[PDB]
């Protein structure tokens, strides 16, 4: 299902890549996207898939475009166009300087200070979940840890009942990895209908939870509106429910296949932070974009106003020009270059929370379950979209090789 090639786009720049169903997905989602970095592919190409849009394939261009919000606006940051136009989350649908004050408020509820304060609960939950699974000798990692660990921490931060997780997780996933069951707008609206009642309650009887803080915050020297709080909380729900949740599975899948890397972190724990960064590079998973504010010649390519351009955060770190032997995991890389958490004015505010959750998981999991692997004959499948993920990850291990703390 390709859209007619626009007049201004040269045929030699055409490369029909589908970000929601890459042809080489069976080899791994990152590998599937890396086909865009083969020698036969230009640095900047146009795909006729998903309505038609540009795709920057090199880290240099991706970074450049994310810095130049003047030409590349966040007003319509998602592909397809229908999703990008319906998307109105704050601050991700705003350009500087309008995003400034909202970004500051969001930083108040998920910033480093909050993460350091919540570290004890994060550690507590990781240890509890892992210790419960340890003597079982098996688990379905996605539903047994990848999901409950980051999600319960977020629901605690936001003061939301855990009973609502199933409902919320379904909706956030419809936005990032569309099922065709409902439009982007419908999923977004459902999320808003859930928040509206809560925000109204929190504005009346304020609490100390993340939603209360956002709902009663100040922006531009004045009170934040019910609508703006809703648009901010919508983004927080996606960050809490569909980011780290997916990344942990890519990382655990790799570790299950690499005894050498597991042993490495076990005897050299101080390398965990660096391992976290290298895994964030190798298993990068986000891909959003921008919209051209006007006609513009970018690196010899003529872009037209209204054109959408995908700037895959995932691709920068896999670019061989940024990291030699990009598909190889090396915890000792002199410089782990990547844009996994974004680049520019919208650099992820939850990156500190994400790193803390990843580092705690690596340390606590390897301590109790140092030796494990993917279930026999199990064929792991990945899924692609705005945020990519792992369908299922069955792991197995000899309980006799585990350690209780
Ligand atoms: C491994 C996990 C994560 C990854 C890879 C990630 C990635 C990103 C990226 C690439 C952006 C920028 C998008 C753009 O430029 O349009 C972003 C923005 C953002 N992220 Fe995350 N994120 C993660 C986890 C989280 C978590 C756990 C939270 C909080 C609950 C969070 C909150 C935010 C917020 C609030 C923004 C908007 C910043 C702004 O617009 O100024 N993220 N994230």
């Amino acid at each position: 299902n390709l859209a007619p090639l626009p007049p201004h786009v040269p045929e030699h720049l055409v490369f029909d890549f589908d970000m929601y169903n890459p042809s080489n997905l069976s080899a791994g989602v990152q590998e599937a996207w890396a086909v865009l970095q083969e020698s036969n592919v230009p640095d900047l190409v146009w795909t006729r898939c998903n309505g038609g849009h540009w795709i920057a394939t090199r880290g240099q261009l991706i970074r450049e475009a994310y810095e130049d919000y003047r030409h590349f606006s966040s007003e319509c940051p998602f592909i397809p166009r229908e999703a990008g136009e319906a998307y109105d989350f704050i601050p991700t649908s705003m350009d500087p300087p309008e995003q400034r004050q909202f970004r500051a408020l969001a930083n108040q509820v998920v910033g480093m200070p909050v993460v350091d304060k919540l570290e004890n609960r994060i550690q507590e939950l990781a240890c509890s979940l892992i210790e419960s699974l340890r003597p079982q000798g098996q688990c379905n990692f996605t539903e047994d840890y990848a999901e409950p660990f980051p999600i319960r921490i977020f629901m605690l931060l936001a003061g939301l009942p855990e009973e609502d997780i199933p409902h919320l997780k379904y909706l956030t996933d419809q936005m990032t990895r569309p099922d065709g069951s409902m439009t982007f707008a419908e999923a977004k609206e459902a999320l808003y209908d859930y928040l509206i009642p809560i925000i109204e309650q929190r504005r009346q009887k304020p609490g100390t939870d993340a939603i209360s803080i956002v709902a009663n915050g100040q922006v531009n020297g004045r009170p934040i509106t019910s609508d703006e709080a809703k648009r901010m909380c919508g983004l927080l729900l996606v960050g809490g429910l569909d980011t780290v949740v997916n990344f942990l599975s890519f990382s655990m899948e790799f570790l299950a296949k690499s005894p050498e890397h597991r042993q490495e972190l076990i005897e050299r724990p101080e390398r965990i932070p660096a391992a976290c960064e290298e895994l964030l590079r190798r298993f990068s998973l986000v891909a959003d974009g921008r919209i051209l504010t006007s006609d513009y010649e970018f690196h010899g390519v003529q872009l037209k106003k209204g054109d959408q351009i995908l700037l895959p955060q995932m691709l920068s770190g896999l670019d061989e020009r940024e990291n030699a032997c990009p598909m190889h995991v090396d915890f000792s890389r002199q410089k782990v270059s990547h844009t996994t958490f974004g680049h520019g004015s919208h650099l992820c505010l939850g990156q500190h929370l994400a790193r803390r959750e990843i580092i705690v998981t690596l340390k606590e999991w390897l301590t109790r379950i140092p030796d494990f692997s993917i279930a026999p004959g199990a064929q792991i499948q990945h899924k692609s979209g705005i945020v990519s993920g792992v369908q299922a990850l069955p792991l197995v291990w000899d309980p006799a090789t585990t350690k209780a703390v």
